[PDB]
């Protein structure tokens, strides 16, 4: 139930996503960019997921990839915006399931995201407590899937 | 190109861009849904489009309007953000061109937007200047489709 799953979104777990959010979300096309490109690395079985990509090994080179992993950045602000309202939160972590479900990504093949959040969090010095918080924003959008 | 129509938009634009955003980008739910509800009052021919969000006379009571509505708001928060880079107001731009072009939607039919937008923001008293500045953007991403 994405329901039950939003409801894990306590206070404390609110405040850690904000608190990181600030700082991971200031720099969009860096951090977009290093989320993807370390997927790809640690997960080489999706890239073919991203074949309208094109080469993704270039990066940041790839204008396409960094149009993507800009835009990706602007969910998780979208999200991190609809913590206050959880019917509102919901209607847009469905919005975005739909995208996946169209793709054919499932429930456990979206979950690798979590090592590439843990990395790049842990790069800017956020620790294991935040990258279990955002697995749980991250357990709405399975819910969905 | 969409480049030469990027690198066109002058201080004096991006500057009522800008300021106009704070405002309708304030409040995304409630504009983001005035905007849709206002585009499906005024050219109902576009209504057919919009079958996977149901029965949109629901309004902000329909969730995947109002999932799909918040989301479109952050399109352009994404769109306001990259202002001061063309390179990355390009890529960005051609990112949701694609997700247009997929629906067979054209450039004219695209411009459509302009009417619910200049009601928007005459809402909030955001004369015409204001509008073209807003067409002016519109028109970046009419050069993409
Ligand atoms: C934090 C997690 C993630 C977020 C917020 C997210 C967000 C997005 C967004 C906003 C899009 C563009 C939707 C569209 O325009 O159709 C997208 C596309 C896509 N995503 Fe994700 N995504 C995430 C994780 C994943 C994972 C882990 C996979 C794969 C295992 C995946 C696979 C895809 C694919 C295949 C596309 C289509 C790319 C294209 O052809 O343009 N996503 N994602
Ligand atoms: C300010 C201009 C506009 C912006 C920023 C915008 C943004 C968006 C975004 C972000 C999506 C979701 C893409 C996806 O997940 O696949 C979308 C979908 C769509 N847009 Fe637009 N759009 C605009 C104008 C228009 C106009 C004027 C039309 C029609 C004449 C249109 C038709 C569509 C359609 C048919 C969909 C698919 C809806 C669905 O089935 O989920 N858009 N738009
Ligand atoms: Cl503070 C939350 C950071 C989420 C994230 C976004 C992009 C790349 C890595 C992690």
């Amino acid at each position: 139930s994405v329901y039950d799953a939003a409801a894990q979104l306590t206070a404390d777990v609110k405040k850690d996503l904000r608190d990181s959010w600030k700082v991971i979300g200031s720099d969009k096309k860096g951090n977009g960019v290093a989320l993807m490109t370390t997927l790809f690395a640690d997960n080489q079985e999706t890239i073919g997921y991203f074949k309208r990509l094109g080469d993704v090994s270039q990066g940041m080179a790839n204008d396409k990839l960094r149009g993507h992993s800009i835009t990706l950045m602007y969910a998780l602000q979208n999200f991190i915006d609809q913590l206050d309202n959880p019917d509102d939160l919901v209607c847009v972590v469905e919005k975005f399931a739909v995208n996946h479900i169209t793709r054919k990504i499932s429930a456990a093949e979206f979950g690798k995201i979590n090592g590439p959040i843990k990395k790049v969090l842990a790069s800017k010095n956020f620790g294991d407590k935040y990258a279990n918080a955002w697995a749980k924003l991250v357990a709405v959008v399975q819910a969905a899937l």
